């Protein structure tokens, strides 16, 4: 039964979604 939601779960998505955005011009992804 699905483990994804709208909550503290977004804290896993958020950091990925800026890391990837950053890593082209900068370090970003870590």
């Amino acid at each position: 039964m699905r483990k994804h939601l709208g909550g503290c779960w977004l804290a896993i998505v958020c950091v990925l979604l800026f890391s990837q955005l950053s890593s082209v011009k900068a370090r970003g992804i870590k």
